[PDB]
C-alpha cells in the first residue's frame, strides 16, 4: 500500500532517503493517512486519473501543456493559476493529484512555493478529501470548491527515474513515442515524463486485477456496446454461415453469442490463466498472420492490431474522442480507463483498408406480438409484411439508442466487404 520514508532514493538523476528529501524540499514533517508525499508504482497505477507531469526550468511546466514563469509573474498569482488548472483538470477524474517527476532536484525545491502538507483533511463545503488550502481564510477545499484557493494540499508524487533508467528523459521517452518533441521547455518534459510513466505502467498488458471507480456513463456505455456486439456477431453468423469464429483479443473465453452454431476459437496476447486452457497465446500482427485465419470470420472486439484481415468484424475506439474516461497516452495513443485501464494505439484509417463501415440495422428472429415504424433498417418478419409489431418497434428504438450511445462514446464498427443485410432478409 504505502512507501516507507526510510526507502533509499537513487540520487544519480539529481542535478539519501525520502525522509531526508522531504527535509531538503523545505517541509517541516511534524512529530506524527499521509506517511509519505512519494507513493509506490502500484499506488500510482491505482490513481492514474490523478497523474500530472511536472517539471521546472523558475519556469514551471505541467503535462496539461501549461507553463508558468515565477520572478515573470508574482508567486501569489502563479500559485492561484496552478490550483485553478489542477482543479479544472482533475475535479471530475480524481480525489487527488499525483505529480509525475523526472527528478533533477529543482522541481522538488519549487514545491514549497505552491504546496502545503499535513494530516488528511475534508473540504470546508463537502465530504471530499481536501486537495487545496486558502491562506486568506485558513480553510481547506476539494477540487470542486477551490475557487480562489492558493495552495495545493497533500499532493502525491513519483520520480520515474526511481523505476531504474540509464540516460536522460528524452532518450527513454523517444524509445516508445514519436509524438512528443523535446523543446527546451518545462511542459514538454512534464508531458514526456507522464507519457513514459504511462508506457511503463499500461502499454505492455491489461491488469485485470485493478478496477477504477465509475466517474461517468461507464455502465450504460458498456451495456450498449455488449448489446451491439451480440446483435452484430449474431447477424454476421446468420447472414454468411461461417463455420468458425476467431475471437482475437478474448482473454476470458466468453462468447458474446453463446447459443451460436459455430466453432468459437479464442486467442489473446495475455490469456487469463484460469481460462488459458481454452485460449491460444497469440500476438496478432498483419505482417506475421495475414495468411492465417483464412477460414470463417475473425472477431476483433477492441483488439487494436496494426491492420485487420479482410474476414473481420471489428470494434475500435477513436482515441481522439474527448471524455473523462479517455486520458492522454503514449505515441498518439490514449489510456481509456473504464472499469480497467486500456492503453489504445492511435486511431489510424490504414488499419481498416481491407474492411468497410458496418451500416446500422436491427435484426430479430424472435416472435412478434402487440407512431408507426417505416424503416429499411428494421429486419423483422413484421416489417417484411405491412406494419411492424409493438414489441419489435420498441426493441428497434432501444437498439438505436444503444447504437447512438456507442457511437457518441467513441466506438466505430467495421466489417468484411461482402457483409450485406440482403442475406438477413433471406433468413425469413
Ligand atoms: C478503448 C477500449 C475499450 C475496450 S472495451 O470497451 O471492450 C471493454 C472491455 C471491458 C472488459 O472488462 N472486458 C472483459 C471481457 C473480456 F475480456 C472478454 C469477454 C467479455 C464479456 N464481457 N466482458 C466484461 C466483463 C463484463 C468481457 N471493459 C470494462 C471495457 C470498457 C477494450 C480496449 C482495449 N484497448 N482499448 C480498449
Ligand atoms: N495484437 C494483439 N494480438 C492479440 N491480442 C491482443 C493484441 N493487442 C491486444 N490484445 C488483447 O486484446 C484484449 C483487449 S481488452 C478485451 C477485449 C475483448 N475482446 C472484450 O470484448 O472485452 C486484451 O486481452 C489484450 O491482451
Ligand atoms: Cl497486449
Ligand atoms: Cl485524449
Ligand atoms: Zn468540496
Ligand atoms: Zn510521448
Ligand atoms: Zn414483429
Amino acid at each position: 500500500t504505502h512507501l516507507s520514508v526510510d526507502t533509499k532514493f537513487k540520487t544519480e538523476g539529481l542535478c539519501m532517503t525520502y525522509r531526508r528529501l522531504i527535509s531538503m524540499m523545505g517541509f517541516k514533517m511534524n512529530y506524527q493517512g499521509y506517511p509519505n508525499m512519494f507513493i509506490t508504482r502500484e499506488e500510482a497505477i491505482r490513481h492514474v486519473r490523478a497523474w500530472i507531469g511536472f517539471a521546472v526550468a523558475l519556469q514551471l511546466g505541467f503535462s496539461t501543456g501549461v507553463n508558468l514563469v515565477a520572478v515573470g509573474l508574482p508567486w501569489n498569482v502563479v500559485r492561484i493559476k496552478i490550483v485553478q488548472m489542477l482543479s479544472d483538470t482533475l475535479k471530475n477524474l480524481s480525489d487527488r493529484v499525483v505529480f509525475v517527476l523526472w527528478a533533477h532536484g529543482f522541481e522538488l525545491t519549487s514545491m514549497k512555493y505552491f504546496v502545503k502538507i499535513g494530516p488528511e483533511r475534508t473540504c470546508c463545503l463537502c465530504d471530499r478529501r481536501a486537495t487545496c488550502f486558502s491562506t486568506a481564510s485558513d480553510t481547506y477545499a476539494c477540487w470542486h470548491h477551490s475557487i480562489g484557493f492558493d495552495y495545493v494540499y497533500n499532493p502525491f508524487m513519483i520520480d520515474v527515474q526511481q523505476w531504474g533508467f540509464t540516460g536522460n528523459l528524452q532518450s527513454n521517452h523517444d524509445l516508445y513515442c514519436q509524438v512528443h518533441g523535446n523543446a527546451h521547455v518545462a511542459s514538454c518534459d512534464a508531458i514526456m515524463t507522464r507519457c513514459l510513466a504511462v508506457h511503463e505502467c499500461f502499454v505492455k498488458r491489461v491488469d485485470w486485477t485493478i478496477e477504477y471507480p465509475i466517474i461517468g456513463d461507464e455502465l450504460k456505455i458498456n451495456a450498449a456496446c455488449r448489446k451491439v456486439q451480440h446483435m452484430v456477431v449474431k447477424a454476421a453468423l446468420l447472414a454468411d454461415k461461417f463455420p468458425v469464429l476467431h475471437d482475437i483479443g478474448n482473454p476470458k473465453a466468453i462468447k458474446c453469442v453463446p447459443q451460436a452454431d459455430v466453432e468459437w476459437k479464442f486467442y489473446d496476447a495475455q490469456p487469463c490463466s484460469d481460462k488459458a486452457y481454452k485460449i491460444e497465446e497469440l500476438f496478432y500482427s498483419y505482417a506475421t498472420h495475414s495468411d492465417k485465419f483464412t477460414d470463417g470470420v475473425c472477431l476483433f472486439w477492441n483488439c487494436n492490431v496494426d491492420r485487420y484481415p479482410a474476414n473481420s468484424i471489428v470494434c475500435r475506439f477513436d482515441t481522439r474522442v474527448l471524455s473523462n474516461l479517455n486520458l492522454p497516452g503514449c505515441d498518439g495513443g490514449s489510456l481509456y480507463v473504464n472499469k480497467h485501464a486500456f492503453h489504445t494505439p492511435a486511431f489510424d484509417k490504414s488499419a481498416f483498408v481491407n474492411l468497410k463501415q458496418l451500416p446500422f440495422f436491427y435484426y430479430s428472429d424472435s416472435p412478434c406480438e402487440s407512431v408507426p415504424l417505416k424503416s429499411a433498417t428494421c429486419i423483422t418478419r413484421c416489417n417484411l409484411g405491412g406494419a411492424v409489431c409493438r414489441h419489435h418497434a420498441n426493441e428497434y428504438r432501444l437498439y438505436l439508442d444503444a447504437y447512438n450511445m456507442m457511437i457518441s462514446a467513441g466506438f466505430s464498427l467495421w466489417v468484411y466487404k461482402q457483409f450485406d443485410t440482403y442475406n438477413l432478409w433471406n433468413t425469413f
